[PDB]
């Protein structure tokens, strides 16, 4: 007496391992290669269940205490078809997945066996996306092999990280930890430039620009984001530890001040946008801390005229990084309002 185990191949064909909604996008097909099989795609709750605790990023696959949703109780059915699924607004922060099942000549359900996992992006707002760089889908990397970075709080520098939205694997040495966070029980990872920085080049600053930051709820000081307008001309975001932010314009042919009324509070996540186009030979320059916009000013580019055509963006500091976008458009108030929303509520189970 002896049994025997019989195979199903389960595949999306050319699917990736995450999409972002609101850019048409519609997954390719699952497909089933074997006595019968029921097949479909499945969409994960935003609560894991045993007070669900919230799902979290990766592109990877299961030293980790990162919790990911399980098949079926933490999925809804979403097609009993095999053929592709058009993403929606109401499937950001969740899991995607293709399955089958087989079914015996006694009418017997097996388990569910998937295809690679597709992430649905949290990120609200994709128009006119230059980069973009979640820190939860960071991944550790020795030689050419990829895993999960442990659970450990430890600062990784053997890192993959990537901009997401144009799918290039940076250069630079990005430290990256992953850490339990208590708030949440659950898992989530931070950029930690620990004085580095990430530099992006070829900016043309005279065009609309945004750049959306949300940073971690640690301490933190440092030159979190320059902009290097030019070879000699230079503004940028400074954290101090008591949460003051110092906004600093240097031209070594300027000034510093403090954001009036300002006081990051580091016991929480705190998200920073600034968003900047270049008008009547000035560079208008607008900060918004959580959604609302607390500086907004212009920097001369006549006092010697100032090209700034090609400019830097450059992360930096002692800082802790969750995620980061940056937009070639100035963002309008509805838009900024959808980002400052997404991060607040990224780690939010429902
Ligand atoms: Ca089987
Ligand atoms: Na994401
Ligand atoms: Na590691
Ligand atoms: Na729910």
């Amino acid at each position: 007496d002896h049994h025997h185990h019989h195979h199903m191949k389960v595949t999306i064909p050319s699917g990736k391992r995450y999409y972002y909604a609101g850019m048409g996008i519609t997954t390719p097909g699952g497909k089933v290669d074997i006595i019968y099989t029921e097949s479909g795609w499945f969409l994960s709750d935003r609560a894991i269940g045993q007070s669900g605790i919230v799902p979290v990023g990766t592109i990877g696959q299961k030293i980790s205490q990162t919790l990911f949703p399980e098949m079926p109780t933490d999925f809804k059915q979403l097609s009993k078809l095999e053929t592709g699924i058009h993403i929606t607004d109401d499937m950001r922060g969740k899991y995607l997945t293709f399955a089958a099942r087989a079914i015996n000549s006694y009418g017997r359900v097996g388990n569910y066996q998937e295809a690679d996992r597709i992430w649905i992006m949290g990120l609200p707002v994709t128009q006119n996306v230059r980069l973009h760089t979640d820190a939860d889908l960071a991944l550790l990397k020795n030689g050419n092999t990829t895993s999960l970075i442990p659970t450990d709080n430890q600062l990784h520098t053997n890192t993959e990280v990537r901009d997401y939205f144009n799918d290039v694997v940076y250069g630079a040495t990005i430290p990256v930890l992953n850490y339990k966070e208590p708030a949440i029980n659950q898992t989530r990872q931070l950029i930690a430039l620990d004085g580095r920085t990430m530099q992006f080049s070829n900016h043309n600053f005279n065009n609309g620009y945004t750049t959306s930051v949300l940073i971690g709820n640690r301490q933190q000081t440092g030159p979190l984001l320059t902009y290097k307008l030019d070879d000699t001309l230079t503004w940028g975001i400074n954290l101090e530890n008591d949460g003051r932010i110092a906004i600093k314009t240097v031209d070594t042919t300027g000034g510093q001040e403090y954001i009036q009324n300002v006081k990051l509070d580091y016991s929480n996540d705190n998200s920073i946008q600034v968003r900047s186009a270049a008008k009547n030979g000035s560079l208008g320059i607008e900060i918004f801390i959580n959604g609302q916009s607390v500086y907004n000013k212009t920097v001369s580019l006549t006092r010697t005229t100032h090209n700034i055509s090609s400019g830097q963006i450059i992360f930096g500091g002692n800082t802790y990084i969750n995620e980061f976008a940056v937009y070639t458009e100035s963002l309008n108030n509805s838009n900024i309002q959808k980002l400052a929303e997404y991060f607040r509520d990224k780690y939010k189970a429902s």
